[PDB]
């Protein structure tokens, strides 16, 4: 499913992502836009590691979900990776909260670092009334 910007913003707000671990909703929205284009079906295979990034937040199988085919991986979110390719994003949100709590924090997300860091991100939430 491809979420519309404000639809996702509303959802994330409701699921308490606004200010989570001090991260603003605008940052979370920026992250989702550049990681997957707000697409729950997005997958990215990393041929040089045999890991896969899944869903709206592009959560990596080496550490966070079990996909059964990533060599030497762990499953810190205690979820099948398949659960991150769903229309309901409650599981993806719970996992993103776990991810941000690792030492690295929001730096775990490469697209965030490249397109959102050190920028004014108010645009990803404009006109959403969140
Ligand atoms: C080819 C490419 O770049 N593809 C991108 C994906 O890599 C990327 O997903 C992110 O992948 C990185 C690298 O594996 C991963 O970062 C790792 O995170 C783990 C878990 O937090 C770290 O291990 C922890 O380290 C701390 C301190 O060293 C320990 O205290 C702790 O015990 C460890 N945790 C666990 C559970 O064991 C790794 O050190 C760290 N590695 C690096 C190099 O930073 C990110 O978490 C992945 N991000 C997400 C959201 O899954 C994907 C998304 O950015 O994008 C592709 O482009
Ligand atoms: C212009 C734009 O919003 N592009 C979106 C892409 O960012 C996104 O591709 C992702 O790009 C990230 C860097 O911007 C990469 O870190 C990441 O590997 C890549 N994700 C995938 C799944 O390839 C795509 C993906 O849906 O959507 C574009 O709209
Ligand atoms: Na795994």
């Amino acid at each position: 499913k491809v979420f519309e910007r404000c639809e996702l913003a509303r959802t994330l707000k409701r699921l308490g992502m606004d200010g989570y671990r001090g991260i603003s909703l605008a940052n979370w929205m920026c992250l989702a836009k550049w990681e997957s284009g707000y697409n729950t079906r997005a997958t990215n295979y990393n041929a040089g590691d045999r890991s896969t990034d899944y869903g709206i937040f592009q959560i990596n199988s080496r550490y966070w979900c079990n996909d059964g085919k990533t060599p030497g991986a762990v499953n810190a979110c205690h979820l099948s990776c398949s659960a991150l390719l769903q229309d309901n994003i409650a599981d993806a949100v719970a996992c993103a909260k776990r991810v941000v709590r690792d030492p690295q924090g929001i730096r775990a997300w490469v697209a965030w670092r490249n397109r959102c860091q050190n920028r004014d991100v108010r645009q990803y939430v404009q006109g959403c009334g969140v």
